[PDB]
């Protein structure tokens, strides 16, 4: 009876195995754009993905994940609210059954069709496991997806999903450039939060870009053909793999922009 996104194992159940689900620093949140304050103390954000080394793509039964060689400083995030150097380790998505839902963060209660999470760890903690336990150990760059025009930089991901339909399947995914998933603007909101999946560690600095990327209906339809189930189990389409907004509690969301 392990965690998932169903009626019987979904986000309303996770607190029983992971009591921090009802904590003071949970993610995602609704971003109230009126409440969020411009922060002039935020340093320039640096998304340095030129030397990224993608390795594999994996269906983990929750999402699909692209992992990166993070054995040295290749693709890194620094600046903005961050101190020091955070290495890209993986990206994955969250998406819906319909184009009006799928994102984890919301913006003035607006849900997007999907959300991309680029997961990074603080190199002062030497590895991602040790980082994942420190209050400033992880940084996740969140990008909303809306349905409209195709995103050419996403198509190499969409075209391999056929090969990883079921939980436990992986494929080679070398020479993928995550710069092709970024919008033009790096305007962002930031707040202290958590992983949005078990174990829900309160160890994430969230950086959520204001500008969504457009993807086509054909691209998001391909996400919805994935399966939560393993090969030769009953088919359960991998859709609505998002946690809803959690209480903001005593936190401030800071904007990088006026
Ligand atoms: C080695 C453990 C820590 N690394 C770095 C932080 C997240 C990652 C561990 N967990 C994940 O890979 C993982 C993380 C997230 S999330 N939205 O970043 O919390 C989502 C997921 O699948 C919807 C994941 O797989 C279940
Ligand atoms: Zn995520």
């Amino acid at each position: 009876h392990h965690w998932g996104y169903g009626k019987h194992n979904g986000p309303e159940h996770w607190h029983k195995d992971f009591p921090i689900a009802k904590g003071e620093r949970q993610s995602p949140v609704d971003i109230d754009t009126h409440t969020a304050k411009y922060d002039p103390s935020l340093k320039p954000l640096s998304v340095s993905y030129d030397q990224a080394t993608s390795l594999r793509i994996l269906n983990n039964g929750h999402s699909f994940k692209v992992n990166f060689d993070d054995s040295q400083d290749k693709a890194v995030l620094k600046g903005g609210p961050l101190d020091g150097t955070y290495r890209l380790t993986q990206f994955h998505f969250h998406w819906g059954s319909l184009d009006g839902q799928g994102s984890e963060h919301t913006v003035d209660k607006k849900k997007y069709a999907a959300e991309l999470h680029l997961v990074h760890w603080n190199t002062k903690y030497g590895d991602a496991s040790k980082a994942s336990q420190q209050p400033d150990g992880l940084a996740v760059l969140g990008i909303f997806l809306k349905v409209g025009s195709a995103k050419p930089g996403l198509q190499k991901v969409v075209d391999v999903l056929d090969s990883i339909k079921t939980k436990g399947k992986s494929a080679d995914f070398t020479n993928f450039d995550p710069r092709g998933l970024l919008p033009e603007s790096l305007d962002y909101w930031t707040y202290p939060g958590s992983l949005t999946t078990p174990p829900l560690n309160e160890t994430v600095t969230w950086i959520v870009l204001k500008e969504p990327i457009s993807v086509s209906s054909e691209q998001v339809l391909k996400f919805r053909k994935l399966n939560f189930n393993g090969e030769g189990e009953p088919e359960e389409l991998m859709v609505d793999n998002w946690r809803p907004a959690q209480p903001l509690k005593n936190r401030q969301i800071k904007a990088s922009f006026k």
